[PDB]
């Protein structure tokens, strides 16, 4: 009977959750403090996108989106909407990064890049058209400007070497010139949380929040332009990059850590960093499963005590399959093809268990999120002067978007955590594309 006792590990109580969120709140401050910013887990990075936008320009932009491996190319078009731009995706490409420019130098990285942005410009007889670009670049940024900032390291399993400390923006740039044919003007760079929150926002004025739960996990929120000190200027708005991903890495999270936990993050290219995304991030949640499962056949309490080839080597159980499994309708016929596949044999009742591990697994996430969230929700209602707060969310990414029961927990426990907040949940159509065109077309009232 070890099975349950062994899921229960999984566990987090109320009081747990308020604990983790009155920590994220303390790194959250940290983060935005000369004194402390430095050495800040939540690096609560400044992107000089900031509030009362208006004018933007309209028309065509070209939005890059790269985090990563398959990144996308398509063509925004912007326009006078009704109390903002509308905005939408007429053309796009995704493109897959060959594994080899991915292990090559950046600057290999961002050739690879500016060819796939010409392959895309001939395909669509646009070679010639010379667009602003609105570039989405899901990894830590630290910036100087809108159009400046330095990657501050890797994350998601991606790597490439030479890339670290250089100007994101500044490698496109200098590719785009070592391609000869087309000119584009670099207008924005934006993190994903940042151009999803964008694209709600012409949806609904309330939503300063952007949040992505996909394979990797983080938001971003309007702060008060005097708490950003590593801005200058007391007067307005910006939107700021947590990074909460790597929330837990000064040790904030020890106490909850798992065995699992510790195997998912030594074996990971980026040991010892972005530990609460290792919590909720799709890139690890099936390894969390699959190390799980592997702990039961070594207590003989399934499979009979005997893995499969494929069940011991890393990576095998997707984070699709957890999601696949949790969707079962109860003939455990979903579950038995995932694990058949894999080179199992499941019992009716390994199938059961099985389906135990997931649910704890994604549960485990659903909750370890929505302490973080509301820890943003209630950092932000100290700012706010009326009863209820009321304030809109951007979402998006496929665990919060696909993983059958995530979205409904995360919910609802979030709420639990946000007392005298009416939250409402949005998912954002083409947050990525449209988020950055729409930045972009702001941007380039100063620069175009
Ligand atoms: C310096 C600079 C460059 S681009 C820029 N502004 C934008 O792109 C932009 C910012 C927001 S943030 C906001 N304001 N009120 C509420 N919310 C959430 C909303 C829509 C936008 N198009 N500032
Ligand atoms: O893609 C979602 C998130 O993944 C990781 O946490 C990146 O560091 C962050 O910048 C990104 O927003
Ligand atoms: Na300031």
């Amino acid at each position: 009977t070890l099975v349950e006792q062994i899921l229960a590990e999984f566990q987090l109580q109320e009081e747990d959750l308020k604990k983790v969120m009155r920590r994220m709140q303390k790194e959250m401050d940290r983060g935005l403090r000369l004194e402390t910013h430095e050495e800040a887990s939540v690096k609560m990075l400044p992107t000089y996108v900031r509030s009362t936008p208006e004018g933007s320009e309209v028309g065509d932009f070209l939005s890059l989106d790269l985090g990563g491996t398959n990144f996308r190319v398509m063509l925004v078009k912007v326009g006078e909407g009704e109390e903002g731009q509308w905005s939408v995706k007429t053309k796009h490409q995704m493109y897959s990064i060959p594994e080899d420019a991915m292990t090559g130098t950046a600057e290999m990285l961002f050739d690879y890049i500016s060819e796939c942005i010409s392959d895309f410009l001939d395909k669509h007889q646009m070679k010639h058209k010379k667009l602003p670009l609105g570039f989405t670049f899901s990894f830590p940024v630290r910036h100087e400007d809108i159009d400046k900032g330095i990657l501050l390291n890797w994350t998601k399993g991606f790597k490439a070497s030479g890339a670290e400390g250089n100007n994101v923006v500044g490698l496109l740039r200098d590719a785009i010139k070592r391609r000869g044919d087309f000119e584009m003007d670099v207008v924005a760079m934006v993190n994903d949380t940042v151009a999803t929150m964008i694209s709600c926002y012409y949806e609904d004025h309330q939503c300063e929040v952007g949040m992505i739960v996909g394979t990797g996990c983080n938001a971003c929120y309007m702060e008060e332009m005097q708490n950003v000190e590593l801005v200058e200027g007391d007067e307005g708005r910006m939107c700021v990059n947590t990074e909460w991903g790597a929330f837990g890495d000064s040790g904030e999270l020890d106490e909850f850590l798992l065995e699992y936990d510790r195997l998912v993050d030594e074996s990971s290219a980026n040991p010892g960093q972005q530990l609460y995304e290792k919590l909720i991030g799709g890139k690890y949640m099936g390894e969390l499963v699959r190390l799980v499962l592997l702990r039961l056949v070594d207590e003989n309490l399934l499979f009979h005590g005997e893995a499969s080839e494929q069940l011991r080597t890393r990576g095998a159980f997707e984070t699709r399959f957890v999601s696949q499994v949790e969707s079962d309708t109860g003939d455990r016929k979903q579950i038995y093809n995932i694990l058949s596949t894999l080179g199992l044999r499941p019992s009716t009742t390994d199938c059961d268990i099985v389906r135990r591990a997931c649910e704890s697994v994604s549960t485990r996430a659903a909750h370890m999120c929505s302490a973080g969230l509301a820890g943003v929700i209630n950092r932000m209602r100290e700012s706010r002067s009326e009863d209820v707060m009321r304030i809109t969310v951007g979402v998006d990414g496929s665990v919060y978007k696909l993983h059958p029961s995530f979205k409904e927990r995360f919910h609802a426990s979030v709420r639990r955590l946000t007392p005298s907040c009416e939250i409402t949940f949005i998912e954002s159509e083409e947050g990525s594309g449209r988020g950055a065109a729409l930045v972009s077309a702001v941007a380039c009232k100063k620069a175009c």
